[PDB]
């Protein structure tokens, strides 16, 4: 057996084909097992509709994950990554910056 501890990356990103779009992204990488729990907060809740959740992996036993959603941040609002994993015995919230 092997077990890995996530990484995890919050970001935006706007879609060069239309810049006024802006997605919220979480990549959490490298991880083992696949069981996981990711959600993206707004906050503190848990936003319901995240439109993309692609799941990969590259060595059988290495799996990375990019969930996505389109947003529309102000100044005012926080948002978060929060992953669950057997690997962290808390859940772990990651802010994103800006
Ligand atoms: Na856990």
């Amino acid at each position: 057996m092997i077990q890995r501890t996530p990484k995890i990356q919050v970001y935006s990103r706007h879609p060069a084909e239309n810049g006024k779009s802006n997605f919220l992204n979480c990549y959490v990488s490298g991880f083992h097992p696949s069981d996981i729990e990711v959600d993206l907060l707004k906050n503190g809740e848990r936003i319901e509709k995240v439109e993309h959740s692609d799941l990969s992996f590259s060595k059988d036993w290495s799996f990375y994950l990019l969930y996505y959603t389109e947003f529309t941040p102000t100044e005012k609002d926080e948002y978060a990554c929060r992953v669950n994993h057997v690997t962290l015995s808390q859940p772990k919230i990651v802010k994103w910056d800006r």
